[PDB]
């Protein structure tokens, strides 16, 4: 079908819903969904929601809030206590499912209280999403990634989160129990490192050993910082501060 | 003049031409011309043409065909066999002239058969082609004007690195073949895969001479051994780095 | 409160002032101020002023002028001779104040002679400069939201700093040494270093770079050395603390670096 | 006083002892003791013993045996089974003591059977005559030069036990793993190196002055040590002997860090 | 100490001798041990001058033997007069060695020597590299060339004709690179291409010199100046 | 025209002087003179003098003193106040001359008090003339190779291989040397050598330190930038810089 056909389906669905709450992450897909909601229903019938939690950074949160606001949406932050769920706290392969469940349940409460007829996300052409009744309008309208990019150009979208972030749990081996203290340690360490000019970085947690992953093309750049990173990450609680010779991943 | 003034010039020229064929390469300048053609004349009076040849990458071709569809154009690939011209095949200093001639002659045949009033290419201000309209250059667009107008229209996806014909990797007088072209293309592909989007593997028979931007040569050192061994398996005996860098 | 209320304040202030002169630098904030004044008051009740001086580059002047013309404003170029004020020439610690004084006094003279009721700037002043975005309590996020809402996409993304910051307090600025510093920084930017300072210490050039670029710089040491010597420096040096020193240090040595300063 | 006085002290001590056994490691200090012992007492009243064990290299044994012979000493190899002691095998914090005890007890059996009056070793500022004669490190270099000594181990050797955390059991397999990894790194041009063993993590220590040089070897080292059984191959950002070279304030800070474990 | 008698007994028995003196520590050792055992008037040290090795190495060899107290003789070999060497065949090393040893036997026959030493009598005494340091220091020897040289022929492909001009080009290039702090280097000659071999551990250090090295080797006649990613050997 | 002839000249000149004072620096030439004086005149008729001042390090002084005793000489230190001479204090281009003058004048006072017939130094054929100091190696026509030959003949193998430079070379002409800025320069160079850079200079430009390094070492230096910056600031420099021209730029 034509992009025009897929847009028209998307427009009619939003019109039928009147008021919507949008799970906004700042990537191109939820930016497009949010923009179409604003265009079709107006600012007063759309609520953009950005989740703040212990598994993600303040910076990513602040950036999504500012991106939605710059798009012209009324934006709402909401904070989830993911570690209160044992499946997430124990870093299991299904923790991702339970986090999504807690997130979409919080979104339905926001939508119940603001009069929205649905919660919208940015899925394109996933159990917790369906168990919650959140709607993926781009996927119903048969949007593929190139259809998303085409519509965004047509609407003048140029700004969106290009990199998707990974939960801090990926810095810990499966079975290592997530604690408030070890999360903060890893998060302070990655924040200090990003501040030096390394936006793509991981500090993998091996108890007293920090194992730093950098893109190999950047490792030469790092050398002037060895001592300051060593001492800063030791003050965060690591005993040995190391750089993985294999690089990022 | 202002950008608004230059945009209006471009708009009036498109309106006057009614139906157009666009030489589409996927860079910012051809992306801008194609978008403006579509915005002013509509999909049914614009044909985007992407050249498929041995002298540019399959990757570049695939990205350009996908970009033209994403902009909302009907896209047509056209297959050019540049090596069929002896000046190009034997890489004479005149090769550029005959390559340009073969390209613009094919675009004029495509435009004649679909009823277009002109061929459009992406040439800008600061080389001119009688068999095509370079509307950005007629409207006095400079590079900053191209970037400013693209941002104003929401255009974001285009090839950021400028491409050059693979014949530039061979000395004048060296005959280009399917085998030695494939060798050069594979070497540069691997180097690009390591994070060096601007790279040249100049072919000197058994020697590869790699050109990198000087700002990147310090970064390269972590890759020396993998590059050495990979380009040897492609058929080079010695793999080298040019101390003068790219350009 | 809302963007809508803050815009309405700004519109009412512009409407009430009738005719304005705008200090236009080409950044996002003065781009928004100029655009809103044009939208509310019309082309014939707005004068955009772009100042050319020895403390900023001809390139920045040209970019500001074309950006103001691109918005459709009637533009006034004016030249300030900052080195004629002895505090600026001899670079005292309050030197910035007298330059701002000289700048705003010329803008008020322009505004008085064209019938403007105020001079407007892009602040989000001791002589009457009005920052309408700041009275409407615009934050940086509000400026970005309204600019997107009005179709503004083009503005100077890089903020400039007066060339005076390249000279120590007490060193007298001359036409020649300013040109020396400006040429040096331009050459370094041409090598791929957009963020750079060449601090002037008579016969010494002390170069500030972001530390993450110092490793890359090494391939250029000899070319930079010989070029900046040909511009008149006797010694060409690299500051080991980098650009904006202390900013990227650990907690204990960033404390130590700041105590030293 | 002067070197001559300290040499005379040493000569008087050797003459008083008549026959001696020397624990010879090939470093500069034990070379000096052995050369001075031979000069004063003659070949037949000195026995050089080089210890071979599972905690040190075959290189180290062969070089020490070859170096003692080149000085002209009657040299005797002896093999110690350090892993037979549970304190050494299980790498306790005092494991160093039991290794030293077993070594010096074996040396006394050697000395008892040779008619030696004492065992001599290389301690500076069992009998350490260099320490009794007030030899500092600079005194050792000066006397070694005066006597024509040119050949000795430039790199100090440390027992392989130091590559394992306290409490980790040493095995032939993990010992062989650490030694092969270090041999491979020495083969690339890094003679001062340690490969610290943390089960699936290798933590490589290098002199900081060499870490910039290492980058060309990253991928080969990663892959080689993984084939030796490590899952992750890492580089310690503090380097070999961390804190010895830091500025005054960050040496104190790293001291509180180190002392905390 | 044990070895001293073995070497000394051979030299004393071997009449009067001429020693192929290369300037390295051991040709220094053999020459010095030859002098004290057989006396100044019965030893001639010979230093070979040619296009395949450096003038610097030749000049220092002549001073080292003379300051050691030996009668010193320079001799010039025209290796390129031999077609195998001029055309750089894989066996050219063999034909060069023949030329070298035939010239020394002519000198040794002409001055009454009973042999030339480089017979390697120091090797007969089973001296290892460590033995060289012990005896040379022992006799007060402190001056010698520490780095051993390899013939310039190895900088050219097999089959490539050596010329006076190509050699000087290669030799000035390597000399300039050594001047910059890279004592171990080869500039392999590929007509218009220079391919520089460095120990891989030094390639990072080289970067500060890229542009000066590029322009300098171009002024010596190269069109392209490159660095071999595989490193030295 | 031979070595023995040059040796004999030196022996005859020493024998004629009976008792001597030797300006001893530890280099090979003053080592040779000292050894020959002892060999020819006996220990009781040679005084080796090592100058101690603010223009060189305690470490350099200690090394010359110990090298002289290792030769078997009676050695005596003497302390010079070079900063008392305004040519030295204000670092004019003529400063080297007045330091040498002050040095050779003190050596004459020692030699008068111990009954020496001359002051000996190590100048060879390859301020002093105005003082009556004799360069016997230079009168006997010793070239550098002659010195090396005789040192070998006498078994001398130990001497300072590294040539020292007066701390005056760290200051621009016209800059006044003080006890404090000298100590500042020497502390900075000491720290830099301790990091593995034996060939280094910290050039003094008031509040700016300009470090000169051999260019082949600058890439290696980067791992130490921040520690060097902070250490030399703690010594009193405001700005710590690296000369892009390298050592002896």
């Amino acid at each position: 079908a034509t992009l025009a056909t897929k847009k028209a389906t998307l427009v009619a669905a939003l019109k039928d819903l009147q008021r919507v709450t949008v799970a906004f992450s700042g990537g191109i897909d939820s930016t497009l969904v949010l923009k179409m909601a604003l265009d079709v229903l107006g600012r007063d019938n759309v609520t953009a929601v950005v989740a703040n939690s212990e598994l993600f950074t303040d910076e990513e949160f602040d950036k999504a809030m500012s991106l939605a606001e710059e798009l012209g949406a009324n934006v709402q932050g909401t904070t989830l206590d993911y570690l209160s769920d044992d499946h997430i706290k124990n870093n299991t392969p299904d923790s991702w499912y339970y986090a999504k469940k807690m997130f979409y349940s919080r979104l339905n409460d926001i939508a119940a209280n603001n009069g929205s007829a649905a919660v919208l996300d940015g899925m394109i052409k996933l159990k917790a999403r369906s168990e919650a009744g959140a709607r993926s309008l781009l996927q119903e309208a048969d949007f593929f990634k190139t259809d998303v990019r085409a519509l965004a150009q047509e609407l003048g979208l140029t700004n969106w989160n290009k990199v998707a972030s990974a939960s801090v749990s990926s810095r810990f081996p499966y079975g290592t129990t997530l604690t408030h203290d070890n999360i903060a340690q890893v998060m302070a360490a990655e924040k200090y490192l990003r501040s030096l000019g390394f936006p793509t970085v991981r500090v993998r947690f091996h108890n007293d050993i920090a194992r730093i992953e950098l893109p190999e093309a950047r490792i030469g750049d790092f050398l002037v910082f060895n001592d300051r990173v060593n001492r800063q990450l030791q003050s965060l609680g690591f005993r040995y501060v190391t750089l993985d010779l294999g690089g990022f991943r």
